[PDB]
């Protein structure tokens, strides 16, 4: 039994020793300076779910102990158990991703909110673990733009991002069908951009409609909140207004941002909008004054740009598009793009901040690759950083078997172990780097947290190991017996409710409603 | 300045001193014995708000102290802020509901669940507080039987109550359209009663329906996570299981429970079922199993009945309810009503444990009034506690303004004012006591956590001021000024979507959904 443990993602390295360490009521939590952070979390979280007191004592003294190692890496961590629980960290996030690491070794019921057992004892089985990520950037995407997220929610799903030691939470704020940010220069992006009439029921080319009004956002001091929650996890939250494209929302609120029609709305359906901005100085003055307020907001070293899916229908045949490519000398119409994103990536270098995108900069520039490996590789070799999140790959929003009874599907069947057995660009040396890997879910189709909960999950919780654990070690057979073994356990303990592994629960379906079916192969011959 | 504070529920007594006492990083809590439990919360609630440790201390030698004074009553506190903050209690609830008002005291960033603020310092003006309950019993009930709401909804749910110093909370877990107990001996229940095909669009009245299935359940160790919840917050939480009618969801289940139909299925429409139990020993042995898995998870001692709406068309056409009236000698089959809910109740009492019904047992039954004035001096006369939750009143499924602009308009027009303005019994020395009151909130309509937050607010924060307060110190338009200055920012903070009170934000409408629209003095006439 010494090679044997439950935990999600696994470890580096990992030995049992024998017997049982008991935790009484009186178990004391020290920490060194840099880990107080750490110390904070474990106390509440923890304190929380055993009812117990968890005071603070001598870091060297005490039933939990978070040392600062510095020889280790900043998210790195060792932890022993012994005469009491040692998590030795290079820094805070490292004792952070220790901590989680332990309520793991003390069962489901440690990540409730309030005690569900006896409490007399708690036992940690008595083991030695290593553990460092496997990639520096591990991601998330969130697209609150299609379906508003209330905000007890959001943090939710982020306390469960952290459980499965994910660093990163791109946040998609705006899109053609709403605007959650209230900026307070432009109050119609929420007055007006917040809300839409309806919903496409279904792939918008069932061309049906739910008679169901739908909006709401974020106030300052909600974001504000939610990256504080997102930093004490150690959570980086990378905003993304998107433009030129899927901007018709901020058009409807300030319509001068647009070409023209009567007024336009904020749009009801899905897919690709043939509106976009019109580009040129007073859209540029706009979005500087937007990204004052984001930077003010959010402290992240990059801020997303988007930058996906612009139709050159509408510049083509605008005169003023025309007249701009002109005096700046482009060759076609089409070049504005580039020269719209960069003008706002300059604006953002003066801010000091990186700017991330989809596709196609200063230094920092991050891309974010939804392209094969040719995509990825390509964007290295001109020296941008790059993640990975390939369509076919990591989108969440895709259909987890094929099918009619998984409701609205849509894409590609992306299955669990498909997306356990999933690599990124596997000795060119060039001058980009590859920080790592990112999930996404679009929310055109979740209507709600529980249906984002049955997108992200299980799957989410084998991408966390991809992302975190050694590749060496993977086998997805194995990886089932820990997931159904113990780890669904505490999803069910954090109140996710997943797709079950057999399908889904009756009351997840959604018969009637039309998807639109992906298959990978048909579409490359 | 010496009068004034914005605070909710308003205090018994409040008066202000000079200045404000500054809190940095470095303050301490310190505790009676009896007192730990609230330590704890104050010291999770806040530590997450300020990032601050919040370290223990000798009580009567730390920046928080709270202290036992074993004069005041249990629920009652007394908070003194001078070179430190001092907050006396009768007991842990009362401590609790001291921290509360704290809170209030150190503004809406104090609710926050991590820290929106500086945090260099914050600030508590110099005030002393003195205050009690007006009622023992302020509950608010909560349908999850008509839609399910997901357990981190229900917990946050309950923290806003706890908040409003709410002590009860009375949790409807089963009706015609789905059953939300995982009860181990009857895996059906769940597995069959847990869901439903569609359900109904707007009022039944309408027979328009949306297509979609509806669904989930509290496993037991979500429900003992939700009762420990409530049990650090000092929320009681009175579980009902309703019979013989409301039942169809059971029968669905297992159909012997029924007296027949093609199969019964869990109802998807609203309003008043005919199908109702066949009471017989084979009914009372299921539900006496239900009763012993319940009380198991349910420490309270009041377990709810229900007992409300049961049509006497099914038994009177019954020759096994016939033959049941005979065996028993009463006068008629409607008589097996009483019967039935006493036998129920007679089990409980075996338990240890009150009854609590909607209407017509043991002695510590508690009847939960719906009806006016008259049908509850009616249960005092006869020896029952009760608690007030006129339908005409306390209603908060009810739409909040007349006209076509409020989502689903059901019910009477039960506006804020009113609902502030409300009174339970205004010396005839009966047996019976009244324990208090509470507000109902039936989730036909309300099919998100969001709709669910509409209707509950603003109202329920004068409701808790109605059970709180001192009846003397009551002026609507004072009233306001604190909601408007002050509280509204504390539900913004704590995640509250309300009913702005200007009226429903375009993205809370529902248009084309019919309502029913009720009318008080039409009915009486």
């Amino acid at each position: 039994m010494s090679a044997f443990h439950q935990l999600i993602p696994a470890p580096w390295s990992f030995s049992a020793g024998t017997g049982e360490l008991e935790l009484d009521a009186g178990t004391s939590v020290g920490a060194d300076p840099e880990l107080r952070g750490p110390r904070r979390w474990l106390t509440r979280a923890l304190g929380g779910a055993t009812g117990w007191d968890l005071a603070p004592a001598p870091a060297r003294e005490a039933g939990i102990r978070l040392l600062l190692d510095p020889s280790l890496d900043a998210e790195a961590y060792r932890l022993e158990v012994s005469d009491a629980v040692v998590i030795s960290a290079g820094g805070a996030a490292g004792a952070f991703y220790g901590a989680q690491t332990l309520l793991q070794l003390l069962g489901p019921a440690a990540l409730r909110q309030a005690p569900v057992v006896a409490v007399e004892g708690w036992s940690v089985p008595r083991v030695s673990v290593e553990d460092k990520p496997r990639f520096g950037y591990r991601g998330t995407m969130l697209d609150v733009a299609r379906h508003f997220m209330p905000k007890d929610n959001v943090l939710r799903f982020i306390e469960v991002m952290a459980m499965h030691k994910l660093n990163v939470l791109h946040l998609h704020l705006t899109d053609d069908q709403g605007w959650r940010m209230q900026i307070n220069r432009y109050p119609k992006l929420t007055e007006t951009g917040a809300w839409r009439r309806e919903s496409s029921l279904g792939s918008w080319r069932a061309g049906v409609f739910d008679g169901r009004p739908h909006g709401g956002f974020y106030t300052q001091d909600d974001l504000r909140e939610i990256v504080a929650f997102a930093a004490d996890r150690h959570i980086t939250v990378i905003p993304e207004i998107d433009v030129p494209g899927h901007s018709q929302a901020a058009i409807a609120a300030y319509p001068e941002l647009g070409a023209g029609p009567s007024p336009v709305e904020v749009w009801t359906r899905w897919g690709i909008n043939e509106t976009v901005l019109e580009v040129s100085e007073t859209s540029l003055e706009f979005y500087r004054n937007v990204l004052d307020e984001v930077v003010e907001i959010f402290p992240s070293p990059w801020i997303s740009l988007g930058g996906d899916e612009v139709p050159l229908t509408q510049w083509q045949a605008s005169a003023q598009a025309q007249a701009k490519a002109a005096e700046l000398g482009l060759d076609d119409v089409s070049g504005l793009h580039s020269w719209f994103v960069g003008q706002l990536a300059l604006h953002l270098k003066h801010h000091g901040r990186a700017t991330s995108v989809w596709d196609e900069l200063p230094d920092g520039a991050l891309v974010a690759s939804w392209r094969g490996y040719e995509g990825g590789i390509d964007a290295l070799r001109k020296g941008y950083d790059v993640v990975m999140c390939p369509e076919h790959k990591l989108y969440l929003d895709h259909r987890q078997a094929d099918g009619d009874d998984e409701p609205v599907p849509v894409g590609f069947v992306t299955t669990l172990q498909a997306v356990y057995e999933f690599e990124p660009l596997p000795g060119t040396d060039f001058p980009g780097r590859l920080l790592g890997a990112q999930a996404n879910i679009w929310s055109e189709h979740l209507d709600s947290p529980r249906r984002v909960q049955f997108a992200a999950f299980p799957r989410l919780s084998a991408i966390s190991e991809v992302f975190w654990s050694n590749p060496a070690g993977r086998d997805y057979d194995e990886f089932l017996t820990r997931l159904t073994g113990a780890h669904l356990a505490r999803l069910e303990a954090m109140g996710v409710e997943y797709r079950p592994l057999s399908g889904p629960a009756p009351w997840q379906q959604r018969p009637g409603v039309e998807g639109w079916k992906r298959d990978y192969d048909a579409e490359q011959l």
